[PDB]
């Protein structure tokens, strides 16, 4: 339902071409929350169920409300978890194109993980989508150390976490349509641009 561990469970003798690592919002269930499943069915339609591995960030990422107040908008243990998944993806499947995403605290987690990531693996991440990005104002709409053209931020008007606050208002809960339409289309386009055709 909201849990996919395709990378952890995948056999490196039969790597997928595309690996998607996604971090859920604060309090959400499984390791994909509300938005992850929608992005995953679209990517599966585009690449085939065997062409893409969907991996939510689980393990030490508890997606606690309190961790939003920590320096980079999430915990050091959660950043280590997501870094470990990018490292695992590169180790099992060095030829796979990576794509990433996150919602709310998961968007701050994706941004911090990519900032800290070895640049050689970071270059393999074709695109990242961020929804309700809690460090949008602070980071001026960017992921540190990652190019603007591979980044797509979805921040609604009235979503206060995009404007430097941590108050959750109704526009923060309105990213469902983006996750099923423009966000997977962006990711698919960026995969095709690095892979070519």
């Amino acid at each position: 339902r909201t849990t996919r561990d395709d990378l952890i469970n995948g056999n490196s003798a039969s790597c997928a071409d595309v690996i998607f690592i996604y971090a859920r919002g604060s309090t959400e269930t499984g390791n994909l929350g509300t938005l992850g499943p929608s992005i995953a069915s679209n990517l599966e339609s585009a690449f085939g169920k065997d062409g893409v591995w969907i991996q939510g960030v689980g393990g030490a990422y508890r997606a606690t409300l309190g961790d939003n107040a920590l320096p980079r908008g999430t915990s050091s243990a959660a950043i280590r978890e997501m870094l470990g998944l990018f490292q695992q993806a590169n180790t099992k499947c060095p030829d796979a194109t990576l794509i990433a995403g996150g919602y709310s605290q998961g968007a701050a987690l994706a941004a911090a993980s990519i900032e800290d990531l070895d640049s050689a693996i970071r270059d393999k991440i074709a695109g990242t989508v961020l929804f309700g990005y809690t460090k949008n104002l602070q980071n001026r709409g960017r992921i540190p150390n990652y190019p603007a053209d591979r980044t797509k931020v979805f921040c609604n008007t009235g979503d206060l976490v995009c404007t430097g606050s941590l108050i959750v208002a109704a526009p923060h809960l309105a990213y469902g349509p983006d996750a099923e339409g423009p966000a997977p289309e962006f990711l698919i386009e960026k995969v095709r641009a690095v892979r070519g055709s």
